[PDB]
């Protein structure tokens, strides 16, 4: 039983990490979106990374 | 009788001990309270943290 509390608790600790990583607004790992793009060419042509949910 | 003054001489230092168990006179273990929330975000998300009355 002890072993099961610190496992709930470890696990506790990596959802609060996980959808902690936001940075203004906007998060790559937490699974909020599916990808996000940023400008790479002053035509608009972005600059494709997918998110990876964590 | 000896032994049982003993053991209740134990038990008032237990108590008291118990009692005395405060950090600026808020505590976790004499159960006071049924848990404290903790600071863990900007936007005021807790920490939860129950009591154990010991």
């Amino acid at each position: 039983n002890a072993l099961k509390s610190d496992f709930d608790s470890l696990r506790d600790q990596i959802e609060k990490a996980a959808t902690n990583a936001k940075f203004n607004g906007v998060s790559i790992a937490d699974g909020s979106t599916t990808k996000l793009t940023f400008l790479a060419n002053s035509d608009g042509s972005g600059f494709t990374v997918n998110a990876k949910t964590i």
